[PDB]
């Protein structure tokens, strides 16, 4: 509730013609900071960025603050993706907000990406350092977290990108082992481009009293 964007995304979001918009909420549009869990649908981008993406950023920048003594590996917030082009370009979008509000004052974010295909040298610049966000896809998370090299403890915002596009390649026993790795409790976000019955089902495994911005 104190919680404020800074002026970079508040000059940018002034622009557009958004006033007076905070990490809670967007034009009076809950974000994924409002205690909810939520059902996405037929959001872009640029949508998808507001709800999640840049207060879940502002979460990160906030808890870095007042760090206790013995860190913890993060990350805080978590976006799975169906595909490893999907996983790159999201990634590259954290790793520009993440660069864009170091510049107002601070020191940087690390984005993790976590998908099949990367060089050793891409595995370990990635991971060993510091995560804050990760960006990964579904097979490639539940292999690292079942080989212990990944951990969710701290980790408290989710976000299923295409979840109809992932439930359509076959991934979703892989997603509910990924739930089992969460020891305490996440808000999740949704997204998907349609809802068919398919995917209304696995909504209520994987969310609880979700609120919905459908947008169709």
């Amino acid at each position: 509730k104190e919680m404020k964007f800074p002026a970079a995304i508040l000059r940018g979001l002034k622009k557009k013609g958004i006033h007076h918009p905070t990490p809670i909420q967007i034009q009076g549009i809950p974000t994924i900071l409002s205690g909810r869990d939520m059902i996405g649908i037929a959001f872009t981008g640029s949508g998808k960025t507001l709800v999640f993406t840049l207060p879940v950023i502002m979460f990160c920048l906030e808890q870095e603050k007042r760090l206790p003594f013995s860190k913890r590996e993060g990350p805080y917030g978590l976006i799975i993706c169906p595909s490893r082009e999907l996983a790159r370009q999201t990634h590259g979008i954290l790793e520009y907000y993440c660069r864009l509000l170091q510049e107002d004052s601070s020191p940087l974010l690390r984005c993790a990406l976590c998908i099949g295909g990367m060089s050793v040298k891409e595995q370990m610049e990635t991971i060993r350092h510091g995560v804050h966000m990760m960006v990964a896809t579904p097979g490639r998370l539940m292999d690292l977290l079942q080989k212990k090299m990944v951990s969710l403890d701290i980790c408290r915002y989710l976000a299923l990108d295409e979840a109809d596009r992932m439930i359509d390649m076959g991934f979703e026993g892989d997603i509910r082992t990924i739930f089992s790795y969460f020891k305490g409790q996440r808000q999740t976000l949704l997204f998907s481009a349609t809802m068919p019955k398919k995917i209304q089902n696995f909504a209520k495994s994987a969310l609880v009293k979700p609120v919905t911005i459908n947008v169709g």
